[PDB]
């Protein structure tokens, strides 16, 4: 009965550009999550057995305003359940500048 744990991570990316040239306006914002379930090997029988995984979180990220640009399109990214089933998401909040 030889106990390990298995992780991986799910991340998910946020970057911010102009909405017509796209140039990045603000650093992306990354959101690493790091889910994990128990091994457990019988090394006799060479039987494997696997508990549930973890669950996490992406947490909301508030756009914020930038000089020279209107408001973005998306002024807030919504909080997400990560879970063993998701992928990776990239979402993009564009900025249009100025009408003036």
């Amino acid at each position: 009965t030889a106990t390990s744990t298995e992780t991986k991570t799910i991340t998910r990316i946020i970057h911010y550009v102009d909405k017509v040239t796209n140039q990045n306006v603000k650093e992306d914002v990354v959101q690493p999550v790091t889910l994990s379930r128990t091994k457990t090997e019988n090394k006799v029988t060479g039987v494997v057995t696997y508990g549930e995984w973890t669950t996490g979180n992406w947490d909301e990220v508030i756009s914020g305003k930038i000089d020279k640009y209107k408001d973005p399109d998306i002024p807030t990214v919504e909080s997400q359940e990560v879970t063993s089933d998701s992928s990776d998401k990239e979402i993009t909040v564009r900025y249009d500048r100025l009408s003036t």
